[PDB]
């Protein structure tokens, strides 16, 4: 890449929780980010603009393939919106991130220059949305209401915490490009959090930065396995009613063991902050 | 000069109505109801979050719009490629109307100026939302530890007054088109407005309303937040083309554009109303209006 620290910190990012995202939830934040005595608005701050930051990086990203757009112009484009959203996360909690989007904008001698760069600094800051979204207090809501039988992959989906296992398959037929890039970052381990707005959904943010395209999308089947670009390359798996990408599903065997881990990884995100990890691989 | 008139007249009712979709969000009568688990907590924090920065995302993309160095087919391929993402969630989140108008400010355009001016007005149509938003959201629910003006023209300096009611507190002011021209007539060209007042939640104590204006003019005068005088007036054009009047001092390091100054026989006035603007925006959520007139 063109800045090799930041993967340095990628892999880090997947094990470890950032000390970035430990000072926000804890309100160690230097400059003491929120007004009046409180630091929760600061928080909720550095939780949306990371997240729609990421959503503009990695459509930025995507830009920058498009060859019907000029290099230098997708420069331009990127040194126009990106300061109104980094330097802010550089004094709400996110000052690394600052240094390196200073880095994007600088001049790329090759097409290829630019989107490595895009690549590595999203997904940088999409492993930081993640930890963001697993540590945001969300629990005060006071507010209440086809295909080839060939192509399938055989896939494990674990969680160490709740010790339940699943069996699955990776439809690399309907989706190629896109099943590709996520078996190639297979075996991952990563985090496993709640989708809290959709349903009884969960997201893990895969290790990987793909604009691979998505012919085939479908409604957001109990526990389908869907990947969704745009939110930040995740992996999402489905244990309850709620249109994205479809890697494939969990067998109807194994389909019954989602429940009790939609509840932790809900309470895992909602109050306990307690780490589910979801471990794919391929069998 | 408009080819979304009806934005227009959109633009007009909600300096003064709570918007209706901003209703739907803060009551949580949503056809959708979102969020998981029977609470709406979750899609407010989505919604405003959203909306606030989907309006900034319209605010570079109508200063893109007027740089030149850009192809529009380029200007409208970014706009096809970074918009939809949030308009749709948008759509799922409260905001069906925004959701359309964005599928239109996306068609293809003959001249720049047409483009131009569908994300000058949709940019204002959001930043009202946002402003609703930002007055109606919960912020009361984490404490943290309790332990310039010299360049220029004087002779060029132009007074105006800020009434806010229904206190009734009034102070004289300047603004400075020495020290930023286009910024200064752009707020200037809008006066008189009466808008909704609100107290900002970060940038310590100092409080900012939606301007009825999308100024893209660049700045040639920014002075940084936390070095800025009680009284100073800055205009954000990228956070919502917004007043902001520091009243107190203020953590953030970001430079704002300097639009001039509170006069220093009433700069005591400003104290007692930011103290009442915070509750405006943190408690009561009670409709402090801002009025600024010329003198
Ligand atoms: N709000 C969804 C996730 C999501 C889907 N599309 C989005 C677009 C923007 C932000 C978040 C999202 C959830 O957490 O359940
Ligand atoms: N600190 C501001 C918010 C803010 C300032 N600059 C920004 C840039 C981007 C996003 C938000 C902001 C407040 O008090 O609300």
């Amino acid at each position: 890449s063109a800045l090799p620290e930041l993967r340095e910190l990628i892999a880090s990012f997947v094990s470890e929780e950032p000390p970035e995202i430990r000072r926000i939830r804890t309100g160690t934040v230097p400059d003491l980010p929120g007004s009046y005595g409180q630091y929760f608005t600061a928080w909720d701050f550095s939780n949306s603009i990371v997240r729609d930051y990421a959503m503009n990086l990695y459509q930025l990203t995507r830009l920058a393939t498009d060859e019907s757009v000029s290099v230098e112009n997708l420069l331009t484009v990127f040194r126009t919106l990106d300061p109104i959203y980094s330097t802010f996360l550089g004094y709400n909690g996110f000052p690394v991130l600052a240094e390196y989007a200073q880095r994007v904008g600088q001049p790329a001698e090759s097409r290829a220059e630019l989107l490595d760069r895009l690549t590595t600094f999203t997904e940088y800051v999409n492993r930081l949305t993640a930890w963001s979204h697993h540590y945001f207090p969300w629990d005060l809501g006071r507010y209440r209401y086809l295909g080839d039988p060939s192509q399938r992959i055989p896939v494990r989906l674990t969680w160490q915490p709740l010790g339940v296992q699943v069996d699955a398959e990776i439809y690399a037929d309907l989706n190629p490009q896109l099943a590709t890039d996520v078996l190639k970052a297979l075996p991952f381990t990563v985090l496993q959090d709640h989708a809290v707005v959709s349903g009884e959904s969960m997201y893990a943010w895969a290790p990987l930065v793909s604009v691979a395209p998505t012919p085939v999308r479908e409604r957001i089947p109990v526990g389908r396995l869907r990947f969704s670009q745009a939110t930040g390359n995740k992996v999402i798996v489905q244990y309850g009613p709620t249109s994205s990408p479809v890697l494939g599903k969990v067998v109807d065997s194994h389909a019954d063991r989602l429940a009790e881990v939609g509840k932790a990884v809900w309470e895992s995100t909602f109050s306990s902050k307690e780490p589910v990890w979801l471990t794919v691989e391929r069998l």
